[PDB]
């Protein structure tokens, strides 16, 4: 900790920083994944969008699966892999090895695309044990409702999942990794406001998603995920008060894979 | 505008800038300090503070003085003035040609170095004709009111004023303006998260008081304002309720001075 | 008009509790409506009288020869404003499904949602549609444990289930009272923050204790007789406090998800 | 206990809107008492009866030999809970002024705020100590506009301005109505967001209206001893629905503000 303008007042950064709020939502992502798939074993699992939560889910996948390959329509998305036990496939060559080829026919297949992702006639052409389609939805909104076809998507599968994430007691647009993690430093920033003493309360927040998507960037946007969630200015110590509150809001994340019954 | 992860998302970064907002609070508290004076002239101002508003304030006041000069404890903040005709001053300078000088006796005083500021000490030094102090509270705080000595460094001047400087409707801990250009943004993505079709929403922020006083670094600040004030993910256009968000919180800044 | 002198004026909202009540139940209405797609039935059983029930089963009288309200308390047959929807208690259901061919319903609503109708009762039934209520709103821990919405959905040639939220904002329940005040609670936070008021009162009470400690339905649709904001401010506020109200109102969406 | 069923519970809260509405009339009166640094008077007038007026005028018999409340509406002599207080209507105050010599109060308290007495009433008088409530709470044009604090405080050896917020919450009045409303509201908001909470009601009416339209004092203090909220949920909430209501009511500060010459 430092001071600010002078010795009157506090600068305070939070010791949790934002690649700390990515991990434990990424985390709790894949471990309703696990306790959805129950143990069972796998030959081979495909694993559709690589961001954000799809990189550690596809390693979480890796002890009960014989092979796991992460398709991505951006091939880039290759450098944001987790490790070298993960196959990666642009969807060009998936699409060009499912036509002429018998090399892909997954056990397990886990679309984490959402919105204006993977379409229900590519999922179609699977025939797994097991599939696993992420809602992107997150509280009611029309428009978002509008574009989501989660369902359409549910079209394969013995077993149908439907992974879902929200946050206990709070509203949250959609599922998403980045939308979770923004909302949880806003809410934070809002309650760290009124603590006796603070001044002003700044989320450390930037369009993150451009460095990924629109620079083609990931190391830049994991050292962005480096910074401090919260810096505080105060006239007292705000520390202790500043980590609960940021916990709080990490711990209302709930994910879960919701079963979907289809008896045949 | 631009399309985010895939053609079915938008990203949609503001025109207002995070500079935009800062001019606007700044021009706000100078018109308020204009207003109050009501066209009278001064043969010699002295303006205490030059971050953030300080600068554009001793600008405007180049209108009625003779002779306007920012005075900070900070030397680098010359760096923080865009005309020639505001003269600068370091706090040890100053003290230097009040005691053997006779260069300083200004009929104009304005202080807005706020918390952890000037002494009244060293206001209780001029004999002004109107004495200007930036009153740094801004909603009810315990912490903030007790370090607060605003009344006490009205000690001198014909005519005393406090700059004084709220959000309508919203609370705000102080009247900086670091703090106002925040809390607008802040408030503003709060309703803009709600309009339909909104998947999150980017306030652009960062620690920018650290830029100017631990990196020491003006050019870099400026740089760093050029920024959208917010970006948006969203479904739909969402570019007028953007601005109109940003604009309606912007016009809830009200800055005056109460005469003592 | 005025509050405690003439310089201050009180207005209590044209929009009533009833009203909000009689939007939200219309929605539910419906949507039910909708999703029916004009099928005609013989017999319709509607489990819940309380709150939207009463009205549900009014809205398919058109389309149904017989609809009958069960309801696990008696004196809830004063909630029903037609003659012709039958009521019927919970136990008298129960013995006439064990002695009796009088009960076979071909379209079977569920509305009890949190500790209602059980799995088991539901699942006696054959019927053309089935329809369960979900009582949950937004992501709450404690609300999605007790919840057992899916396990209810156990027949019927057509399933559906009944969601109700508001948009863009925190809802814990789809239940009628629930939303009724969060739009009064959400209303009164906007209204508060109208230039010139002095403060906001949400004309609430526990509504649903009259109903059901009380057992008094008269008292309770007496009680949703009342504006449902009364307001202290400086200047009028009349336009502004129905607009607020009205689109909150309007945030209300029904609808009910096809369940293959 | 339990609300539609026995799967729901209804907690009604054990503070009680009487139980906010003392604390702040309290805090008011020791930011009074703080204020006056132990002086006796001889004669105190007290201006505005409703509703902090009447334990503020309760607590000044220690130190004051005569304490009088000014009240424009007559029927508020009922509020007063103490007969050493004695109460004067507007008009019998003007009277006695005029043609009397029995009122010279060293002690002169304005309670009134928005639309109240005016700066030329107050001229009237020549007190030790004079102190006006200032009705601003946190910023709002209107209200601003409205306010003429600042013109009230015209007399009087030692000024004061007395000053009522919340702390880190947004209030547009200082009033003991508007901060009890706004403790509540605030409190169900943050209860609203426990966990298992289905809804939570705040036990609010227009209760100005009892005492001014219906000009029932009795019946509004009996409205009064009504639990503050009413919460639906899953699970226990009671703890935390006290603790949550006892730190919106702490968040209220009150303290007069000297004003130098
Ligand atoms: N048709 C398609 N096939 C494969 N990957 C796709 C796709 N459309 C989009 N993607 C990829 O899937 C990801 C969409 S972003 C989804 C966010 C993710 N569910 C989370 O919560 O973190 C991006 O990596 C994008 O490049
Ligand atoms: N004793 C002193 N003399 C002169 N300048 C001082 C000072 N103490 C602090 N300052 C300067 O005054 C400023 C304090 S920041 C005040 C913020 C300002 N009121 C606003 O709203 O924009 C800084 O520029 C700091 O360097
Ligand atoms: N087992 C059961 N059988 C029939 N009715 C029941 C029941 N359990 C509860 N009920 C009734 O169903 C209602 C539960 S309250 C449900 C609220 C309703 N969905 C709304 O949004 O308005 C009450 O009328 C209650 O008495
Ligand atoms: N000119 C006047 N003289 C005396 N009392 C007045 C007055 N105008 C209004 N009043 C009274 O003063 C009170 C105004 S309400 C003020 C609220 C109070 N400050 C609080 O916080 O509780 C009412 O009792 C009203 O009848
Ligand atoms: C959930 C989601 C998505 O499915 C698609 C997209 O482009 N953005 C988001 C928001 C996010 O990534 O958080
Ligand atoms: C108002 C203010 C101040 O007087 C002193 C300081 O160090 N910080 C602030 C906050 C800000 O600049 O907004
Ligand atoms: C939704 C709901 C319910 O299913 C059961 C109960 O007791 N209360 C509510 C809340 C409400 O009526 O709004
Ligand atoms: C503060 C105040 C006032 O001075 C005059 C009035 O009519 N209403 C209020 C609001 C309140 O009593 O809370």
């Amino acid at each position: 900790m430092n001071y600010g303008i002078t010795e009157s007042v506090k600068t305070t950064r939070s010791k949790i920083k934002i690649k700390d709020i990515v991990s434990d939502v990424v985390e709790k992502k894949a471990n309703a994944i696990k306790y959805f798939l129950e143990g069972e074993e796998f030959k081979q699992a495909i694993v559709f969008g690589a961001y954000l939560s799809g990189s550690y889910i596809a390693y979480s996948l890796l002890k009960d699966c014989e092979e796991v390959i992460i398709v991505d329509i951006q091939p880039h998305l290759k450098d944001i892999l987790f490790n070298d036990g993960i196959k990666f496939m642009d969807l060009n060559k998936l699409q060009l090895e499912l036509r002429n080829g018998t090399s892909i026919n997954p056990d397990l297949v886990i679309d984490l695309t959402g919105i204006g992702g993977v379409s229900p006639d590519l999922i179609s052409k699977f025939n797994p044990k097991v599939l696993i389609v992420e809602d992107p939805k997150g509280n009611h909104d029309k428009g978002i409702s509008k574009i989501d076809n989660t369902d359409k998507r549910l079209c394969v599968g013995a077993k149908k999942g439907v992974l879902k994430t929200y946050r206990s007691s709070k509203f949250s647009k959609t599922s998403g990794t980045m939308t979770l993690v923004v909302d949880i430093i806003m809410d934070s920033c809002r309650e760290i406001n009124e603590l006796d003493s603070v001044l002003y309360t700044i989320p450390n927040l930037k369009y993150f998603e451009g460095t990924v998507f629109h620079e083609k960037n990931v190391k830049k946007f994991l050292t962005e995920l480096n910074m401090s969630a919260i810096t505080v200015s105060s006239i007292d110590h705000v520390e202790y008060e500043l980590e609960e509150i940021l916990s709080k809001n990490i711990s209302r994340v709930d994910s879960f894979v919701k079963e979907f019954d289809k008896l045949a």
